[PDB]
């Protein structure tokens, strides 16, 4: 059962402008994915202060990455609190449109991408390198459900039925641009993060496959 929605128009018009412009330094949309990950991870673990049943869907906390280069693919997982059909579609097609309408102000008036973050809409940062996005998230008030957008103005929603049942969390599924397959390697993929991740208090894992 897939479900069509459509972005506010705020949001819709800075994701147009994000997946064409011409940036130099397209690393920090990892940071804000890390800054996005962290936070859910935090959410679950207050939750679970009180109620640590909470954690028994996925009893570690962490954030990993994984680049499937044959599938051109990078993904960025983490076992936050995750969000139910209904988080998906508000958190990532509606709630944005204030902090998406002032940053595109901001960047009218000269200011730079990477304080998109400052704006609390660092998620759409992910167009920079990406034409197209999975969420696959499991919440434990809900089903695992996958968000998916290729920035055309609107989204679809699914009842994950194809992909890896995770206990508890979110799955960002980037399908880098062909010019951006850079973030695929190991190397790379480690730099940016030490760059930016001192603060994360979750262990961040990185899952690469080498021929030995
Ligand atoms: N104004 C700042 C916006 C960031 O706030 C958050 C932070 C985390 C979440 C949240 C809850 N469950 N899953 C997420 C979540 C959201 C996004 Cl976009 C992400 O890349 C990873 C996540 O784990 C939701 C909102």
């Amino acid at each position: 059962a897939s479900e069509t929605f459509e972005f506010q128009a705020e949001i819709t018009q800075l994701m147009s402008l994000i997946i064409n412009t011409v940036y130099s330094n397209k690393e920090i949309f990892l940071r804000e994915l890390i800054s996005n990950a962290s936070d859910a991870l935090d959410k679950i673990r207050y939750k679970s202060l009180s109620d640590p049943k909470q954690l028994e869907t996925e009893p570690d906390l962490f954030i990993r990455i994984t680049p499937k280069p044959e599938q051109k693919v990078l993904e960025i997982r983490d076992s936050g609190i995750g969000m139910t059909k209904a988080e998906l579609i508000n958190n990532l097609g509606t709630i944005a449109k204030s902090g998406t309408k002032a940053f595109m102000e901001a960047l009218s008036a000269g200011a730079d991408v990477s304080m998109i973050g400052q704006f609390g809409v660092g998620f759409y940062s992910l167009f920079l390198v990406a034409d197209r996005v999975q969420v696959i998230s499991k919440s434990n008030d809900d089903e695992q459900y996958i968000w998916e957008s290729n920035a055309g103005g609107s989204f679809t929603v699914t009842l994950d039925e194809v992909n890896e049942r995770i206990g508890r969390g979110t799955i960002l599924r980037l399908f880098l641009k062909d010019d951006q397959l850079e973030y695929l390697e190991e190397k790379r993929i480690k730099e940016v993060i030490k760059r930016h991740s001192e603060f994360v208090a979750y262990p961040i894992q990185l899952v690469v496959t080498k021929e030995v």
